[PDB]
């Protein structure tokens, strides 16, 4: 193990952000080695006094050192530090205890070949791609480095959330490319593309039973997320994907948050918030919950039965907020069955407590589908 090159080491995390480093180091003396992207130097990061401390690994004459003896490799230096329990510096008194290994999701850049751009996300371009070992087709999310540091720190959040999930109607994570820059999140490629485009393109061809089945799939995904205490915050037709077999999967988890007690209080600082899909209390007071996702689901129902129409077309975001406060809601689409519209109206109840649960939504849609 110690003989292996640094890049192969389990405790070498390459280009992971400082914010990810803080997540990984749990106990005193927990440590990892990484490459500092800015300075192009290796860094030993260690938890001491409750906070990560970052030591620059010096290199001279092909020997790696801190303030003591030098070694011909960084793994030999780490082994010396761990085995002797010598403080990394006399001044700091930091002593290594446990090497924090990469998880199973970390992926090498070499494993992946990037293809054509397939869309644009808030963090940057999404590309199609290929895993070289088996020809598995993937979607690859990128993060533009010119984004503000506060926001870039949020990019890996979607991967951290999705690592936990497995469901037929939730997009599947494949891995995270964080050993070098540029950083990528890698997911299964969903062949049919986004649901909004599907609705607009397939259009008059789609049967009501088919639409009910697809939104039923979305309700199943949302029920599963609610069960995991996940609040998606960006549910919309454009953020649902369609498989080659017309199964719908929820995707685009960049804004999603896990809250044990069911409420996420927004920073207030979000840019490009999808105002037309967002519940009033979430905009007004920053209160996000499964109930605010339910409001979004009502908009998704509207998008589905209007075959991809844009909501509140004649209103600005601010005008939409004012319109909704006055009791305004979207009109019933022609193709929308009366029962679906009644459910849609319940989803848009002003008080979040009055809105139906995702289980109720799934069951009601399923029951409607059986008579269509
Ligand atoms: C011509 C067709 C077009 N296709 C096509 C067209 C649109 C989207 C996608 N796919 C994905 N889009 C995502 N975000 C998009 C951002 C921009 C708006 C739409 C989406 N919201 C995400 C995310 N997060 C994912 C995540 N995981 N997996 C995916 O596939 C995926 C494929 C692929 C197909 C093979 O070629």
């Amino acid at each position: 193990e110690v003989q292996k090159p640094l890049h192969e080491q389990l405790w070498y995390h390459g280009a992971i952000p400082r914010a990810e480093v803080a997540e990984l180091l749990v106990h005193s003396g927990d440590f990892l080695v990484r490459e500092s992207q800015g300075k192009q130097e290796y860094v030993l990061s260690v938890l001491w006094d409750g906070l990560p401390r970052h030591f620059i690994i010096q290199s001279l004459d092909n020997l790696y050192r801190l303030e003591g003896e030098g070694f011909p490799s960084i793994p030999l230096l780490i082994d010396h530090l761990l085995s002797t329990q010598q403080p990394l510096t006399k001044k700091s008194g930091v002593v290594l205890h446990r090497a924090v290994p990469k998880d199973k999701w970390v992926l090498n850049h070499e494993d992946l070949v990037l293809g054509e751009q397939i869309g644009r996300g808030n963090f940057g371009e999404v590309f199609s791609g290929r895993l070289r070992a088996d020809n598995t087709l993937v979607a690859v999310k990128s993060c533009r480095e010119t984004l503000p540091p506060d926001l870039k720190a949020k990019f890996l959040q979607e991967a951290r959330i999705l690592k936990q999930y497995s469901h037929p109607n939730i997009v599947r994570l494949i891995g995270v490319c964080t050993q070098k820059q540029p950083i990528y999140i890698v997911m299964e490629l969903v062949q049919g593309g986004d649901f909004l485009t599907f609705l607009r393109t397939e259009g008059a061809r789609l049967r009501v039973k088919t639409l009910l089945e697809m939104v039923g799939d979305a309700a199943a995904g949302m029920e599963y997320l609610e069960s995991k205490c996940c609040i998606h915050r960006d549910l919309a037709a454009r953020n649902c994907l369609v498989t080659e077999k017309n199964v719908l999967k929820i995707s685009d988890f960049g804004m999603s948050r896990e809250e044990a007690d069911g409420v996420y209080a927004a920073s207030g600082g979000l840019r490009q918030v999808p105002v037309k899909w967002t519940a009033p209390e979430a905009l007004n007071y920053g209160r996000y919950s499964s109930e605010s996702d339910v409001w979004s689901f009502g908009i998704l129902l509207w998008e589905t039965f209007s075959l991809g129409a844009s909501p509140y077309p004649n209103l600005s975001n601010q005008q939409t907020r004012e319109f909704v406060e006055k009791g305004g809601r979207l009109p019933c689409p022609e193709l929308c069955p009366d029962a679906v519209f009644r459910l849609m109206e319940q989803c848009w109840a002003y008080e979040p407590g009055q809105r139906p649960s995702f289980s109720t939504i799934y069951q009601e849609l399923q029951s409607i589908r059986k008579r269509h």
